[PDB]
């Protein structure tokens, strides 16, 4: 509908695909290579489906800050016979604040999926379903079971990728460039 909504979908178009494990169908964002991610309460195993295609999972690394603390970002190296454009050069160099985000969901449920949830806090830690995490940002939008994976945006960046909600608020683990350097 806008310049936000613009750039979100110039991302799931070429960047997401269907992402199936045994805890549920998930959003999962492509970043270069045949790397993506996923939250880590999917339980990424050996195989995975992508768009109903069983794929092996080559690597799995569930992320924690160095003080060990969950980050609740795993990347997943696959076994696919295609590369995804590379958006690293889209990633945040540092933790932020940031206005006007979208937050965009692609699933069986939940198709072409578009939410503008407006001002993004650098929130911190979070008890995230019993589990402390750190890098959470939150929205003040009442997202709903099916969105996890979703990628959240603002013009020109992609900033971090949905894993909660408590009803009234909706949380995401930021992306970092350093996440993703090779």
């Amino acid at each position: 509908m806008g310049p936000g909504f613009d750039f979100a979908q110039a991302i799931m178009k070429k960047n997401t695909v269907i992402a199936r494990t045994e805890k549920g169908e998930f959003t999962m964002l492509g970043v270069y290579d045949r790397v993506a991610v996923i939250p880590t309460h999917a339980s990424v195993g050996e195989i995975i489906y992508i768009n109903d295609v069983e794929t092996r999972v080559l690597d799995a690394c569930a992320l924690r800050d160095l003080t060990d603390t969950n980050l609740e970002i795993t990347i997943v190296k696959l076994d696919r016979n295609q590369k995804f454009r590379d958006i690293r050069h889209f990633l945040p160099r540092c933790e932020d604040d940031y206005n006007d985000a979208v937050l965009s969901v692609h699933t069986s449920k939940f198709p072409n999926m578009y939410i503008p949830v407006g001002q993004v806090t650098n929130y911190g830690f979070l008890n995230l379903g019993g589990t402390p995490t750190h890098r959470i940002l939150m929205y003040n939008f009442p997202t709903r079971a099916g969105q996890c994976g979703g990628v959240v945006t603002t013009t020109g960046k992609v900033i971090g990728i949905h894993v909660g909600g408590n009803g009234a608020q909706g949380f995401a683990a930021m992306l970092l460039h350093s996440y993703f350097t090779d």
